[PDB]
């Protein structure tokens, strides 16, 4: 059997990676990368937005094919799913009010309530700080609000990717926030199959050595970095 449509799940409050535009169309680097694949592979794509959190058992349970979502290849993760060449390296950052001195990195959330999305790889750094040192940790499945709540002063500080915590920065100009601690790789993404799905994997690995090759791929980042 040869699949024509590609169910792609993602998560689509994550700019610029994948986000509503303002007709509500899906739009961003991975929406481009995953159609770029696609076309590379033959197939249609269609989208399968969902809360983080839940990715990858819908992976494992075959309500999707692929994800493509902005996801940190880790070791954890690599046991549930397989993951193709890294895509991106991304790194974190740390979104304060702009008056505050006090946070500088992750050490200083000591006593602070911090908001961060639910199933990331950004939890997992904050609570392994917050063991101890007394961190209040929020989770939200959409980071539009989380972001919200630091623009209320309902947390102190959030974190995520870094390309994603400065995208909130530059919606938000008149919302009197600022980026510390920020790091520049660490987070490499990668396209996650169904653990042993060895046919697809390659194929997608060939279609990113290809795009890498042809332009294709460096289009892409421009148009969302450039
Ligand atoms: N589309 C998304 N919300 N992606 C979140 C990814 C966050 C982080 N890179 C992770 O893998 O945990």
């Amino acid at each position: 059997h040869m699949r024509g449509t590609l169910r792609v799940g993602t998560e689509a409050t994550f700019p610029p990676f994948g986000f509503k535009d303002e007709n509500g169309k899906l739009v961003g680097f991975d929406i481009d990368l995953a159609k770029a694949i696609a076309k590379k592979l033959g197939v249609k794509v269609e989208f399968k937005p969902m809360d983080f959190d839940g990715i990858i058992p819908a992976l494992q349970s075959g309500k999707i094919d692929v994800v493509i979502a902005g996801m940190t290849i880790t070791e954890e993760r690599k046991k549930q799913v397989d993951f193709s060449d890294p895509y991106f390296e991304a790194g974190q950052a740390i979104v304060v009010k702009k008056g505050n001195d006090s946070i500088k990195s992750l050490e200083d959330l000591k006593g602070k309530k911090v908001g961060v999305q639910l199933g990331s790889t950004s939890e997992q750094h904050v609570k392994k700080v917050a063991k101890d040192a007394g961190v209040k940790v929020k989770k939200f499945d959409n980071f539009s609000e989380a972001f919200q709540e630091l623009k209320s002063g309902r947390v102190d500080a959030v974190v995520t990717d870094n390309a994603v915590a400065l995208a909130y920065v530059k919606q938000n100009p008149n919302a009197g926030v600022k980026i510390v601690g920020e790091t520049f790789s660490g987070e490499p993404y990668g396209i996650a199959v169904r653990k042993g799905n060895s046919e697809l994997l390659e194929k997608i690995n060939k279609a990113l050595e290809e795009m890498k090759k042809d332009g294709t791929y460096d289009k892409i980042y421009e148009k969302w970095f450039g």
